[PDB]
């Protein structure tokens, strides 16, 4: 499913996201946004590292999801990546929120840090009535 921008904040926030663990919505659209263009069956093969990143927020195989190619890999989200690939987003959620119980938080993501971090990010949610 490709979420249009206010429908996909609302669903965020119905979900909890809004303020998770100190990050805004705003901040989890901009992520969403820059990720996949709010596309739940995105994905990319990362040829480097045998890798593949699934999903709205495009979550790594490395470590977060079970795909069974990824070699020494670890499912700390304890999911298949095909969850990830749902059009319903609550597992992506769920996974997304294991994601910044760690030290990094928002910042896993390099995109994040590319296009939202110190950036203005009020535009993701404005007008949708979160």
């Amino acid at each position: 499913k490709v979420f249009e921008r206010c429908e996909l904040a609302r669903t965020l926030k119905r979900l909890g996201m809004d303020g998770y663990r100190g990050i805004s919505l705003a901040n989890w659209m901009c992520l969403a946004k820059w990720e996949s263009g709010y596309n739940t069956r995105a994905t990319n093969y990362n040829a480097g590292d045998r890798s593949t990143d699934y999903g709205i927020f495009q979550i790594n195989s490395r470590y977060w999801c079970n795909d069974g190619k990824t070699p020494g890999a670890f499912n700390a989200c304890h999911l298949s990546c095909s969850a990830l690939l749902q059009d319903n987003i609550a597992d992506a959620v769920a996974c997304a929120k294991r994601v910044v119980r760690d030290p990094q938080g928002i910042r896993a993501w390099v995109a994040w840090r590319n296009r939202c971090q110190n950036r203005d990010v009020r535009q993701y949610v404005q007008g949708c009535g979160v």
